[PDB]
DNA sequence: CGGCATACG
DNA sequence: CGTAG
DNA sequence: GCCG
């Protein structure tokens, strides 16, 4: 009934199972503050389940069958439909480890692993963290510096206004290059914590170095508070009522024959993207990645002109990007 | 038991 | 090590 | 943690 693999069904932005399946991420990112991947990729799983059910859980046994339902999150959601809270989650969300792991790997510059060894040297908030900044990074600095903006969620109106000022300075790089709005704003989020926007050229070959001359522009115009190549992670000075916000920008480039590999890598979700390359190679035996589709059998690539082909290489029914939140 | 996605900066 | 989806 |  439910397929094992989250890119076999569809996935809406909004579901019938929010709660329960919001304890269940709890559970995965508390897995991967503890480094165990395994755990975090269940976790995951089943929440992307509940996610993809036609209507409410309202008891355990309509968990018998469904993929990625062990002991383990079962327990969890019959917790959560008898008592309305899970002792377990409950317990994680108050803690401090939990707590302080997810206010340090929410920085930009900041990981698991840096989020961690800050934890164990007794550090717990992010003014501890400017009391010694010449132990951070550039990126690290820049992150807690716009911390307080880049925590403020991303409207439709602000999308619309940088994809404006991102296309003036890639016209002047390269007249005839294009810009595409792609990661969670694509899949049809309201608002989001960052932008992410791929950029191509209708010939083969004309992108190469178009990045560097992207960023000089935005840098010359004044809109790039951080930038550290195919790929940028900034920070842009956006307007806003006789002020501005610092926003996360993502600028990706990609030459028009890998242009279908890199909308559905970055357009996402996560879950998505991993499901669907563990799927190419379990169970097609082909090598997937935002780059191409590679036969390892007779070393050839995939050519791709739309998403729409990757889907039916893989032999997947297709799935439009609002189907794809897993 | 092994596997768990696969890149770039 | 960080970043991305 | 779960699956094959
Ligand atoms: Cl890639
Ligand atoms: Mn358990
Ligand atoms: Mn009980
Ligand atoms: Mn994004
Ligand atoms: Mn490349
Ligand atoms: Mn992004
Ligand atoms: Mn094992
Ligand atoms: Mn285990
Ligand atoms: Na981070």
């Amino acid at each position: 009934w439910m397929p094992a693999y989250a890119c076999q069904r569809p996935t809406p932005l909004t579901h019938h199972n929010t709660g329960l399946s919001e304890a269940l991420e709890i559970l995965a990112e508390a897995a991967g503050f503890e480094g165990s991947e395994g755990r975090l990729l269940t976790f995951c799983r089943a929440a992307s389940v509940l996610k993809a059910l036609p209507s409410p859980v309202t008891t355990l046994s309509q968990l018998q069958g469904l993929p990625h339902f062990g002991e383990h999150s079962s327990r969890v959601v019959q917790e959560l439909l008898e008592h309305g809270v899970c002792e377990e989650v409950e317990r994680v969300r108050r803690s401090e480890r939990y707590q302080t792991m997810k206010l340090f790997t929410q920085i930009f510059g900041v990981g698991v692993k840096t989020a961690d060894r800050w934890y164990r040297e007794g550090l717990r908030t992010l003014d501890d963290l400017r009391e010694q900044p010449q132990k951070l990074t550039q990126q690290q600095k820049a992150g807690l510096q716009h911390h307080q903006d880049l925590s403020t969620p991303v409207l439709r109106s602000d999308v619309d206004a940088l994809q404006q000022v991102v296309e003036e300075a890639v016209g002047q790089a390269l007249p005839g290059a294009t810009v595409t709005l792609t990661g969670g704003f694509r899949r049809g989020k309201l608002q989001g914590h960052d932008v992410d926007f791929l950029i191509t050229h209708p010939k083969e070959g004309q992108e190469a170095g178009l990045l560097p001359r992207v960023m000089c522009r935005l840098q010359d115009q004044g809109l790039i508070l951080y930038h550290q190549f195919e790929r940028s992670f900034c920070i842009f000075r956006l307007p806003q009522p006789g002020s501005w916000k610092a926003v996360r920008v993502d600028l990706v480039v990609a030459p028009v024959s890998q242009f279908p590999f890199a909308l559905l890598g970055w357009t996402g979700s996560k879950l998505f993207q991993r499901e669907l390359r563990r799927f190419s190679r379990k169970e097609k035996g082909l090598w997937l990645n935002s780059h191409g589709l590679f036969d390892p059998e007779q070393k050839t690539f995939f050519q791709a002109a739309s998403e729409e082909d990757i889907f039916r290489h893989l032999g997947l029914e297709y799935l439009p990007p609002e189907q794809r939140n897993a």
